[PDB]
């Protein structure tokens, strides 16, 4: 007989067999980090259709940003990149209420935070080819593909630096950040869930350097031959009209997450 | 309020809100299928270090194989590689009891299947490049690596085709093979599980052609720097003795794969 | 103690690492599937594409995804290819013939890229370029720069190719004239140090062919896309495709004598 | 044919889809970094891949490493290279001054690569090239072919560079004269039609640096491989790494005149 068992103590991921770690309070993912926000305004109606019950919709508005992260501690010393999109919204628990970001999808080009992030958090990450920002300032671009089709472009023209007690504002605020997910897991040939809760991880980042500018995204539809696990999800965010891009900012700087600080909320 | 709400009928994955598709019980995974499979005579008491409790491992063998899917009606007629590494044992469960193959690891070079054979089935899948089979007939190779570091080269030469009723033999062992897992997710910021279960998944390819031959493999030991997240799974396979290869063979097909015939054993 | 070249001896860059015996039948072999469209459009625009010294025989494109695989001289590797070309003949001072003058090919691999270019002047550059997706009777492929979708192909089989619509096919395809233009630049100053129009006879064996409906669309690029081909993608998306004429998807192999390449005048 | 090239234009292959007009001040501009060793080997196997007509000066070999980001002709992209060089003097019957004679080139990126080797002879070829992964004070990267290994490199910072040795560093960075051998061969026949040394002025203007650790180390392939290269590969591999001379780690940008290159003989 099999002489493989789990420790006490430790932490796991598949395959676990292989072994894990000993679970700590303190347990850190620090990073440097890019971010290329951008906020739009949307219809409500068709937003809330995105949203699950348990979760008030807080305003017409989706939120996508690009983000690099480099010299990353548990990738020991590699990168990645991502492209985050989310809702602000209300839970409201039976246990928890909070305000936070619903995470509609996020794309990242790396598979082990996708693992992890969905497995750990209930972050709904799936990949994608995502380069890193094209510059001739004061203009910035990427283009994300699925193996070849082009199905988002992000653009930015910077048009002055944030400092003084705006950089301050600025700072303070993207310090403190409730992701929200949903952690899903289907049961075994049937329909259902295994196991659906929701989940919090509280995270921030350290703003050095910021700007301000004009900025600018560009869905494309998918085909099920492009994109045959993804298109739907495409085509759905491209169904939000993008009426006007309302906010818009480049930042600079790390983060410094408590990754076992993230919780289930009910 | 929100008004994403999950169907009583249908099967998700992460993000749910993004839709899924009604259950069928004959929901199928077709392909065709090229595979260049090995097995090793290894050491028992090394080997068993990794299997789990309530599994025996019925030979000092591990099989290690190349299969390369292509026309895959899931992907929409997508592609994907992927290095499979299991072991022969017996589920010794309070329910089930069976002979099947426990799978070690899975690297594919895609990230659809990993998501899916994780979160479905327990399939400990993760990522790596795998090579395309090279060819200079009888020679055949592929490189396995994580960021271009290189972790596994297989080499195959072929020295005859398999046919008549030693062909029908093979035939039989491939039509029908019992994949076993264990799916498990990590409690959210705590040591464990919230979930913890072995799966089966009743496979097997329809071989059309095969041919033998003399196999050989390589592991390359990783750092930490060169692979974060997988350094020790490959470094726990490396240190596995290769006493001999006593098993190569090449084979051509495609798969007919019960998807929903998957099952929780225990 | 030094690096001599030899008399005997073919090399690309860099020299100094070596380079192997001439032999006048040094092959290229490899196994190969393609799917060939060609595109009717307009004759004044494509002839601003054509040097002086051609003639185009037909307001025609040819447009081919090819897939490589075995390949003996990359020691069992792979690679895609895009070919774009147009139907010429060749007026010259000594050499009179037709051929299919290349417009641009796009490989994805660097390997066969540089050898093209320097070998051959054939215009080769870069792209991702997918391998077919498919969905019978349906085949697709796409291919993008850096993340930018540039071409789409489509094809849809209808039927199998055979008979005597096989062998005209096989003809077709055995016997390819392929015109390059090698043009190396001088340095640090306007104008050629090198300027000669080159053929390549090659093609391929077809062993096995379907016919079906064939579709191409191109998605022009800015500069920061594609800063140094974007020129080169509006240039072939501002022809306009009239009519598809000719739509096939091949296997078989090629046997090509890669010395048989020559100058032509 | 329609297509004429115009007098005071530049091309490179494909040249029927235009170019751009001669400006002696045309620039390649970028943001840089640079993992720069060296490392002491033996003279008379170095020798064999130094061309005649050169002295080598020192057995030395230069390895590094280079991120370019923010690039001009590029319109906002980035690429990493791998330059190998050796330390030599040019006894030219007209040209006489030292440099580096570049050995080989490796870089991740395809248009770099087809203009090096086109416009300067400089004999670029493609692997791929991680950028660096970083534990401070630990900075490694890894080069491969087809996901087979073949350089590693390792540093780890021991402390800045300031004052006196900055000035000494910056000055070193900022001129360098970069040697390549432009050759294009026969058309079916071995040997040359074009043969001729190149000299490119070049160097970084270094804002920040540090010194430290530096090792390499190389691994020989294959032709199954490595089938383009594994000839260059093992031919480095072969020189014993007798002693690593320097490692820096830098910072700063470019600014070149590329049209400052020019034949030397
Ligand atoms: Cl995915
Ligand atoms: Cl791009
Ligand atoms: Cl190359
Ligand atoms: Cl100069
Ligand atoms: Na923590
Ligand atoms: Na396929
Ligand atoms: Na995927
Ligand atoms: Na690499
Ligand atoms: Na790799
Ligand atoms: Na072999
Ligand atoms: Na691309
Ligand atoms: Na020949
Ligand atoms: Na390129
Ligand atoms: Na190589
Ligand atoms: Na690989
Ligand atoms: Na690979």
């Amino acid at each position: 007989q099999g002489m493989f068992r789990p420790q006490d103590d430790f932490t796991y991921l598949m395959p676990v067999h292989f072994g894990g770690g000993k679970f700590d309070p303190e347990t850190l993912v620090t990073q440097k980090a890019t971010a290329l926000s951008l906020s739009f305004e949307t219809e409500r109606d068709l937003l809330e259709n995105y949203i699950p019950e348990g979760f008030e919709l807080l305003a017409p508005e989706v939120q996508v940003a690009f983000n690099k992260f480099t010299e990353i501690n548990w990738l020991h010393g590699g990168q990645y990149n991502l492209i985050n999109v989310a809702a602000p919204v209300r839970f409201h628990g039976k246990k928890d209420e909070l305000d936070g970001a619903y995470t509609l999808v996020v794309w990242e080009n790396k598979t082990a935070p996708i693992l992890g992030g969905r497995e750990q958090t209930g972050i709904p990450k799936i990949y994608a080819d995502i380069e890193d920002l094209h510059i001739v300032r004061p203009h910035f671009a990427t283009t994300v593909s699925y193996e070849g089709n082009t199905f988002l472009n992000m653009d930015f023209e910077a048009t002055g630096s944030i400092t003084g007690r705006d950089l301050d504002a600025l700072k303070s605020q993207f310090l403190t950040m409730n992701t929200l997910g949903w952690r899903y897991i289907p049961k075994v040939g049937a329909p259902g869930a295994e196991l659906s809760q929701f989940v919090l991880y509280p995270q921030g980042m350290e703003v050095e350097t910021a700007e301000v500018g004009k900025g600018s995204l560009k869905w494309t539809e998918l085909t099920p031959m492009q994109s045959p696990a993804q298109y739907y999800i495409v085509n759905s965010l491209a169904s939000l009209p993008i009426k006007r891009v309302t906010q818009a900012v480049l930042v600079e700087g790390r983060a410094i997450l408590r990754a076992m600080g993230a919780r289930v909320i009910e």
